[PDB]
């Protein structure tokens, strides 16, 4: 995350972190044994760390990449992961839903994770680090990436750049009023002018996920 703030410990308690002897992706719990992640985060024997600011360890029983996922556009980028045991949240604060309905533009979220800090360089942080953005229309998506962007995507961040998720926060939540709208996708850089961050459009998936949990 760049240009984004500490978090503070127990403030995100559906961030997870995706290990394979390093981190590389972030996740969000969302019951007690099924993580939502990007699908370009696929490995095989994912550990998955939950409850760590800077704590649980416990790894994936299967990862399950969308069927339509397309690794040259990114397009249905999403991954569900199972737990092989139930993770044991922490503070009681409500926890994060699947949306009902579609997030609108204009709409704030949080975006979270342990990704790049900087625009140029490299400076991966020990705690998670959150931002607060606005869900871009989808005009403006399309006019700062044109042919890229599917109806299974959508911008948020700022135009004038400084404030967007990073390397590293991949797989990761945008969470919208208690929703996760999000999954932390791809961008052109990081924080750049005119380039926001393009994110999973998590409310065309709910059918998907649903099923994906009842059948597994």
């Amino acid at each position: 995350i760049v240009g984004g703030y500490t978090c503070g410990a127990n403030t995100v308690p559906y961030q997870v972190s995706l290990n394979s002897g390093y981190h590389f992706c972030g996740g969000s719990l969302i019951n007690s044994q099924w993580v939502v992640s990007a699908a370009h985060c696929y490995k095989s024997g994912i550990q998955v760390r939950l409850g760590c600011d800077n704590c649980q360890f416990i790894s994936a029983s299967k990862s399950i990449v969308h069927p339509s996922y397309n690794s040259n556009t990114l397009n249905n980028d999403i991954m569900l992961i199972k737990l092989k045991s139930a993770a044991s949240l922490n503070s009681r604060v409500a926890s994060i839903s699947l949306p009902t309905s579609c997030a609108s533009a204009g709409t704030q979220c949080l975006i979270s994770g342990w990704g790049n800090t900087k625009s140029s360089g490299t400076s991966y942080p020990d705690v998670l680090k959150c931002l607060k953005a606005p869900i871009l229309s989808d005009s403006s998506c399309k006019s700062a990436y044109p042919g890229q962007i599917t109806s299974n995507m959508f911008c948020a961040g700022y135009l004038e750049g400084g404030k967007d998720s990073c390397q590293g926060d991949a797989g990761g939540p945008v969470v919208c009023s208690g929703k996760l709208q999000g999954i932390v996708s791809w961008g052109s850089g990081c924080a750049q002018k005119n380039k926001p961050g393009v994110y999973t459009k998590v409310c065309n998936y709910v059918s998907w996920i649903k099923q994906t949990i009842a059948s597994n």
